């Protein structure tokens, strides 16, 4: 792909955080922490699950960054409306706001409703993520395997602002604890 000229620089929103989530000082990586990270709850936490919102807010534009997936067992990754549930249980799917892939249980899916199988022959330590908020696309790439496609959202109905979205997964394994990382431009 030809979409690094449209890279934007995102930071995580440490009032969007799971109470578990550990964002570091440069707000560029998240991690799982053991506990509860002592902060106080508010309306706009995830509480379900061990997701966080980037900062910025997209309403046109293209728009391209780059996620640190390395020795992750779980985690989803993608944009979501501004306007997403926080609370409780919910599925990650467009009819919900989101445009996600993930890696579970050793297969890559994307967030689709049901979702879709991936075909990924290398598995990536580095995620592409590009949006065309006019074109209601949203496309995945493989950067460890030289940029190749994973997956394209097309006629997207955004329907609001867009944040980057970011699930770092559980820990049940133990093998889990790995953070995402912002990649530098
Ligand atoms: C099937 C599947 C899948 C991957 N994710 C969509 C989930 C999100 C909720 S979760 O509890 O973080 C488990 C992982
Ligand atoms: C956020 C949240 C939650 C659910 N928990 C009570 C734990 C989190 C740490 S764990 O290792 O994923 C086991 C499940």
């Amino acid at each position: 792909h030809h979409h690094h000229h449209h890279m934007v620089h995102i930071t995580l929103d440490r009032n969007t955080a799971n109470s578990w989530l550990i964002i570091s000082k440069d707000r560029r990586q998240v991690r799982m922490g053991d506990t509860h990270q002592n902060v106080s709850d508010n309306k706009e936490r995830f509480s379900n699950y061990p997701m966080v919102l980037g900062a910025q807010r997209f309403s046109s534009g293209k728009m391209y960054w780059e996620v640190d997936v390395t020795q992750k067992e779980a985690w989803d990754l993608g944009v979501c409306r501004d306007s997403v549930q926080r609370k409780g249980q919910f599925s990650l799917s467009p009819e919900n706001g989101f445009w996600t892939i993930w890696l579970w249980q050793d297969s890559y899916e994307a967030g689709t409703s049901p979702q879709t199988t991936l075909h990924i022959q290398v598995p990536p330590c580095q995620i592409g993520i590009f949006v065309d908020y006019e074109a209601g696309v949203v496309s995945f790439y493989n950067i460890t395997d030289h940029g190749s496609l994973i997956y394209t959202f097309s006629e997207c109905v955004f329907a609001g602002p867009l944040r980057p979205f970011f699930n770092v997964g559980f820990n049940y394994s133990g093998g889990n604890a790995a953070p995402l990382k912002l990649c530098p431009l």
